[PDB]
């Protein structure tokens, strides 16, 4: 005698069946998947077929509706841990996958869930009536652990590795209303899915693993877990990545930010390399050239520097120009050391190194103003302390190293630095528009700054921010292989990220940004307990992922 | 009827027995590696278990000797490419594996090999007599392949997947001295090994692949194809890998260096960030303060900046000061733009920025002179060109930023900097001496000049070449993760470098050098044209890296 | 008893499946294919499709290193001169294809050539 509170890892539970589940989609499935050739890794016994492993855990409150959807999957290999390591020496796939439910509530709770598998091509997200598909209704004093089974509802013949194509979804949506009879804080519960495949799932051709990679298959390995904790830096100011920032306006990031596709719409390469520009015109306000502030400008769309884009040349910030005259420091800019050199020689002249803020501006002889268009405004640097004498050659040159700091007045900090006010743009970039409660997030790091040189993080004086929009890591994966067949626009590919006390989910959109859902909270991640960082896979755009840091 | 000219994947050939296989010793193995459990991955009809996939191709020459080693494998899952991605889902794996020769000889040549299974414990290199051996004999003119099993000589129960223990290894000596009866340049044939899991051969246990991954069991991951060609940099510049320049003389690297023990020597990071000192002495000399050069020093051990080691703060550079004297420029030095900010605000102050020379002293307030050794040197910084004023303050501190150039007193080029002769190490750390024919090298990198801004590569003033001892994604992923048990001493971890004309190999030390076989050669490697990167495994040390671009 | 010198047009000599021609393979591919309606040009007595015609002849060289490749083909009804002559007349073909390699060596020549079908989904390139 087994009491059904202990469960074994073989054990399905009750097999809850469903309509899309029928006798002759398995046997069209194995009679139309025998074109790959015979089945691979078929055999019943194997210790990762017949055991469940763990997929997601969600947690059901008494505050969400019916019809609201709390789980959501989509049909792939890389759902179960063992499936997604045996795809990578095989060139295909094919069958169904089954999934456990948990349900951990008591007796004295009440309320239900329901379990419908979509077929492709519907989609997912807020009104998708779950209720109204055939579907399988779970109570929340379940038990035994129900299971269902996920048929293989394809339009193809196999799913190859690399684009599988249209494939079906399954979600879990609350039926009825989730009632605890005694009313308090204690009003939430938490429903464990795992997977297992299933007895036609299968795979097709053998291909060898140093073929297309775990690299250009998925976006799991781009975010692992040195990179967010110690290793890996943004792709602005090349620090270490130590928090992560809220953005509920929304923001938009041109400049060295790759999409899925395998594309940007800056100017830089995904490195942090010196800038470097040839003829570009320098000059010196005023006659007498003691103490002088050294000018330089040079048009946008003529630096004949990168083979990709030549608004600016390589290493550019996307920063507007703060203006600023005489002793007076600027106030949040990108600011780096620099030089000028002649043209007709290359060598740099002796007295003209400074901290150069480097930023882009509209009109240069006349009244310096801030720009975000790149269209018709013009690169534009500056040095913010006092030079002896200063170059004032037209087709001189300018050269600004790789890394910058924070021009500020005082000693004290202030607020993250490139805010989306002032942040430079091509025309034809997307924005990171805010979907549901989730809100795009730029990556923070401890970048000093002139008024401080000593500031840390934890420093008596304030902590500095400043703010990329992608991890260098996950941008110099994204400039190599392409994520096009692996999410359809209206869809994050979701990290789970665990920290000491809770967890926290990020997802990463079509168009290149991550999406934190803290709703209107700006308050910086601290990012400093982070101990594991796995991936969970497509989620659609409109849900909210799930945030507790305790 | 099928002829010997052409053979199928899954043809064995002559299975040619050696008294290492046994009966006894399969019986024996089974039975004792029951212990994991039952077998996993035995299913006989599998793809992967039933054909040959390759291993490696190498080059039998007339000018080999009896008794000189041309192959060696040690008995691994990695050695096949399938049961390397199986052994990412399993803690351990037990039994053999068949390597199957093709030997593309005529049958106007003569000569033979000779293949023994050598027991472990025993060391493997030059002097090893494989002929005295129970050993097999091949001749170079055999048509049909031959195929010999590796019995699985082991002293453990069964191998775990981190740290196997002692395995058998497998060599391919010459037996008779390869003859052209002709006599001309065509004096070389080619063996291909390929690789199989024998029928006992099998993983005993099942554990998450999100446990030791990939990075942990062995460096293979390491040295990826997109590192080596126009993304990884070097641990001394932060510029594109874009050559490899051998040291014949050998050399000696402290700084940003790991080993495969997960430690380093040095005082850095596995980044470029800024170096930052506190209460280092500033001075300057003479009396009056017009375009005076400032000088700034500290005494190697007191600098409290690092959790690592406090002879120099963090992203200092290895390099010794070579001492110049008024308006002279210096040659072959790190230099990169600073500043001086005093101690007791933190502000750095507003004129005292140059290109200084970042560097290491012995003699300070006298005569300055390099130097090598770190105990009883001091880190010792003065710029380059003049400054108007400067600080005198003796608890003062330095900012200089984590990129260098190169100081050269004219435009034109001159030979890579970090010679062997100036690179700072401190006492203990091994030195890259030469093994055989291999030579250690340094991974080139085009780094730019103050005697040319607009120097890259191809330039008609000449290219500066930077040197590093490790690629950064290299001593990045030596950082986090342990190669104890994936080495031993007197190996290398060999990877094959295929390029548009020819191809070579590159080998990982214990102590975290790079090996390539060139002899006394130090022209430098394209490194434009390489197209493939893949691991081959361990090696023996004293055994020639073949070397043939073209 | 032909000496093996001389080879017909109908003669595939020595016929090598490396592990993807499978019998159910075969079976999943002709049932299938129905969805186009009847199939058309099948008559396994017509000239055009029992004899081996020329595609194209390539060379190999002493100094080719191992790895690199000499002849890739996509899957097509241009492989052939005959089906690339109904290509034009029909529109979707579905089907294998055997490719019969002459190689032009004594027996005074070594050196090998590898062979392989690669699946659908996999980039072709360096790597």
């Amino acid at each position: 005698s087994v009491p059904g509170t202990t469960t074994d890892g073989m054990d399905p539970g009750v097999v809850a069946t469903t309509s899309v589940v029928t006798a002759e989609n398995s046997s069209a499935s194995i009679a139309t998947a025998g074109i790959g050739g015979p089945p691979q890794q078929v055999d019943q016994q194997e210790t990762w077929r017949t055991n469940f492993y763990y997929n997601d855990v969600f947690t059901w409150s008494v505050a969400d509706a019916p019809g609201s959807i709390l789980y959501t999957v989509q049909h792939s290999p890389q759902n179960n841990p063992f499936t997604a390591v045996l795809s990578q020496m095989y060139a295909g796939w094919a069958g169904g996958m089954q999934f456990r439910f948990i349900v951990a509530g008591s007796g004295v709770f009440g309320g239900r869930l329901v379990a419908a598998v979509i077929p492709p091509g519907i989609e997912i997200g807020p009104g998708l009536e779950v209720r109204q598909f055939p579907h399988v209704v779970i109570d929340a004093r379940s038990l035994e652990p129900v299971t269902i089974t996920m048929p293989d509802l394809r339009p193809n013949m196999y799913h190859p590795t690399g684009d599988p194509g249209l494939v079906p979804t399954l979600v879990l949506s609350v039926y009825n209303n989730l009632i605890n009879p005694f009313g308090g804080s204690t009003s939430a519960i938490q429903v464990t899915v795992e997977t297992r495949p299933s007895e036609d799932f299968e795979f097709v051709m053998i291909r060898a693993p140093s073929s297309k990679t775990v690299d250009s298959i998925s976006p799991a390995g781009l975010l692992t877990t040195p990179v967010l904790t110690g290793v890996g830096n943004d792709n602005r100011w090349n620090g270490q990545i130590v928090g992560l920032q809220p953005v509920p306006g929304g923001f938009s990031t041109c400049n060295r930010h790759w999409n899925l596709n395998g594309s940007t719409y800056g100017w830089s390469s995904p490195r942090f390399a010196d800038i470097d520009h040839r003829r570009g015109s320098a000059s010196y306000p005023g006659n007498n050239a003691t103490n002088v502030l050294q000018f330089w400008y040079a048009n946008a769309g003529s630096a004949i520097d990168n083979p990709i884009s030549q608004v600016a040349p390589d290493g550019f910030p996307d920063m507007s120009f703060v203006p600023f005259n005489g002793p007076g420091i600027p106030a949040a800019g990108w600011v780096g050391f620099g030089a000028i050199w002649n043209s007709n020689s290359g060598a740099p002249n002796v007295t003209t190194v400074q901290a150069y803020e480097l930023g882009f501006a509209t009109g240069a002889p006349g009244n310096l103003q801030p720009t975000t268009n790149t269209s018709g405004s013009q690169t534009v640097a500056k040095s913010i302390y006092a030079v002896v004498t200063g170059t004032a050659q037209n087709p001189a040159g300018l050269f600004v190293m790789a890394s910058g700091v924070i021009s500020t007045p005082s000693a004290n900090a202030i607020t993250y630095t490139p805010q989306p006010d002032r942040i430079v743009t091509t025309p034809g970039t997307p924005a990171a528009a805010p979907v549901g409660k989730n809100t795009p997030i730029m990556f923070a790091s401890v970048v000093r700054r002139t008024g401080d040189v000593n500031a840390t993080a934890g420093s008596a004086n304030g902590t500095q921010y400043g703010t990329g929009s992608q991890p260098l890591p996950v941008t110099i994966g994204l400039s190599l292989n392409n994520y096009s067949s692996a999410l359809m626009p209206g869809q994050f590919f979701v990290w789970q990220l665990t920290f000491a006390s809770g967890f926290m989910e990020i997802g990463l959109s079509v168009d290149g940004y991550f999406y934190a859902g803290t709703g209107a909270s700006t308050t910086l991640i601290d990012l400093t307990e982070l101990i594991d960082v796995r991936p969970v896979g497509p989620r659609p755009s409109k849900s909210t992922l799930v945030f507790n840091l305790g």
